[PDB]
């Protein structure tokens, strides 16, 4: 019986944990095809065989990535008796990512020129 | 001679690219390590030798990340004399750490139970 505390007047949290905890989130939203489908779905609900006919027949994948990114949660969804709908827990994400693809999409400060072979 | 075009009405950007484009930004960004330092600057600009007090002797290492990220930019330094100061290129990464820090140190949506060892 461990038990429990609840409440413990919580105040002045680490800062190794914060940057870790960050880490962790813009490690995730970050990787490529994670981002193509989010971005899909930023877009509006749609289930998967429409996912698949947008990308190619990858209804499948759709439904296996966010299987494990509802386990994490940051995702969501809702079924609806022989359709589930996909979308993402809460605008919170879609806010973050309409800064930085705003801010990015709209000049392009960061560039990456061919590096030679022998670099 | 290869030659220019410059500008050439540009429009209707791929999707894929955006994916992966903001992929490599929020991938960077993360790291732990990094934004610890990240961080730190955020606070305001500071020479080697504070950053590295306030952390225990990383003068060092600090002076080597800023000038990795110097090379991709997202980050500038400013010379002095006998002191250059790092400082972060604009506020858009800041802004956006704003959102996304502001937002998760809110609450707590994400969480982490420790696993058993046969997981």
């Amino acid at each position: 019986g461990h038990g429990v505390e609840g409440r413990n007047r919580p105040s002045a949290p680490l800062d190794s944990q914060a940057a870790a905890q960050v880490a962790s989130t813009l490690q995730a939203l970050a990787t490529p095809s994670r981002l193509m489908i989010l971005t899909q779905l930023r877009n509006g609900p749609l289930p998967v065989t429409d996912l698949a006919e947008a990308i190619g027949m990858e209804q499948s994948a759709v439904s296996h990535q966010l299987r494990v990114l509802r386990n994490l949660g940051l995702v969501v969804g809702d079924r609806a008796g022989r359709s589930i709908v996909y979308s993402l827990y809460d605008t919170h994400v879609a806010q973050l990512l309409d800064e930085a693809i705003y801010h990015s999409e709209h000049l392009h400060l960061g560039l990456s020129d061919r590096h030679p072979s022998a670099g």
